């Protein structure tokens, strides 16, 4: 699959944007590893020890640009 087009955000490793976190507060994060066959991506959220990373579908309204 082909990610979409949101704009604000790269769909690409190392790329940052805001995520939702398993506490549902916003915070800077970043791309880790992107599953083209699924359309997820693995999330590293800034805020939190690794062990958080989280499978998140590309399209999940819990990605948005970071802010500016």
């Amino acid at each position: 699959h082909m990610p979409p087009n949101r704009p604000g955000i790269t769909f690409e490793i190392g790329a940052r944007l805001e995520a939702l976190d398993w506490l549902q507060k916003w915070w800077p994060s970043r791309i880790e590893k992107i599953d083209y066959e699924e359309g997820k991506m693995l999330v590293h959220f800034e805020r939190w020890s690794h062990r958080y990373d989280e499978w998140i579908y590309w399209d999940s309204n819990r990605l948005r640009p970071l802010e500016r």
